[PDB]
């Protein structure tokens, strides 16, 4: 059941994105993540995806939808072990996701417990 | 040029609807806000579209799109005076929208700003 959690926290960072509310992404994002092969801290992350989003220069009503950033039919959710879920999904190249360095179409988000309470994303590649 | 002011403004107000996060409400909304003919604070209002939004007990990943609660071809920004504009712009009837009262196909808002520099919804219908 913990399956309907890691698509809550999933679908918090696509919220994040699409309203470009970073805020939203400091309860999503573990105090390390592993971006492609390196450890970064969650505020140097937060603060990567906000530049990029404004390097953009996106019209103000462009980009309101998730279907612009992901395909939701792709979107894969799979316990890994006990403390670990693999979510896996396609993404899109769009004027703002061109300036994330760490997308790809083919996206993995690896969501991990420390407490057994809270579920973060610790790997994006 | 302040069309792009209250296009960003009434974006902002589109951008906390998709991503239900009403934090992002309380710079877009006046201190007092005309709903339906009815003065009611900006705390109240903003705690009538929360608790909506909770009944609609939506699926984590439904209405993640501005398509979902608007038509943006539709949407129209027009200076009424020196310190007004009228936004007009045709809305959808979802799950979420069918909870808000005031919530109606063809919507008005006014934009007022009492300081010149903030230009905050007053008005919605």
């Amino acid at each position: 059941n913990q399956d309907k959690i890691i698509k809550f926290q999933f679908g918090k960072f696509a919220r994040a994105l699409i309203s470009r509310n970073f805020d939203l992404f400091d309860s999503v994002i573990a105090d390390k993540v592993n971006v492609m092969g390196q450890f970064e801290s969650k505020n140097d992350f937060i603060s990567t995806l906000s530049s990029a989003s404004s390097k953009a220069d996106a019209d103000e009503l462009e980009y309101l939808s998730v279907d612009d950033y992901y395909d939701l039919k792709s979107l894969k959710i799979s316990k890994s072990n006990d403390t670990s879920f693999a979510v896996n999904v396609n993404a899109k190249k769009n004027d703002v996701t061109k300036n994330f360095p760490f997308w790809k179409e083919r996206q993995t988000m690896i969501f991990t417990t420390e407490d057994d309470n809270n579920w973060f994303l610790s790997s994006i590649n």
